[PDB]
């Protein structure tokens, strides 16, 4: 998997919902973000399928 992958979503202070996802490596998953969850540099997919296509795969 690759690296920026198994990077995780920062939980501080900051309104957002975009349509975007991210890869759980305490999953093995994606999520479309949540709570006042920062959307990440890397670990930021235009859509699921984009982020199980290149980080998921198994």
């Amino acid at each position: 998997r690759p690296d920026f992958c198994l990077e995780p979503p920062y939980a501080g202070a900051c309104r957002a919902a975009a349509a975007r996802y991210f890869y759980n490596a305490k999953a093995g998953l994606c999520q479309t973000f949540a709570y006042g969850a920062c959307a990440a540099k890397r670990n930021n997919f235009k859509s699921a399928e984009d982020c199980l296509r290149t980080c998921g795969g198994a």
